[PDB]
């Protein structure tokens, strides 16, 4: 088993870039795919990144996923922030007998 | 290209067994693994079921995943219902390689 640790929240201005990171506590981050989910409270989550850095159809190119083996973390970078981007972001990966989610990062667009 | 439709709300008394459906709009429900996530207020989702009926350790056997091919859907059944089970439940599967989520179901324990 392992944990995916990410900041409770982060704030940034519209038009700017923000990076939300997810650190895996044990085992190598590159051991399994990392997904990034966007959820606006009251609605189901939406996949913005799957398999570390692949954006599904219909997701703006302003979203990009990356993996950093040196820090054993995954990052979601959102450029040109739009108000609509305000939402909670959860990273997720696979362990052995479970799917583990990060605590989620509340992104506030000032 | 498909959607995973679930009932918006479901309610049941404590102690009883509640079933939450997840219906795939197109393509066989059994052609890709279905996961079930439990999301309590202001917190992160947790996996209660993965690969159709697998329970990670920690999750009570009170939760069970199943597949009904006649209604092309997956179901999460929760027995010994407790007020603590109240939360939003999301089913999830794969379209190509993308992760598709169900609309979600608000489970209220009328108790």
């Amino acid at each position: 088993n392992f944990m995916l640790n990410q900041p409770h929240s982060v704030s940034e201005s519209p038009g700017k870039t923000v990076t939300i990171s997810c650190t895996r506590s044990s085992g190598n981050i590159d051991s399994n795919y990392v997904q990034w989910y966007q959820q606006r409270p009251g609605s189901a989550p939406i996949t913005v990144i799957y398999e570390d850095n692949q954006r599904p159809s219909g997701v703006p190119d302003r979203f990009a996923g990356s993996i950093d083996r040196s820090s054993n973390s995954a990052s979601l970078t959102i450029s040109g922030l739009k108000t609509e981007d305000e939402a909670d972001y959860y990273c997720q990966s696979y362990d052995a007998r479970n799917v583990v989610f990060g605590g989620g990062t509340r992104l506030t667009v000032l």
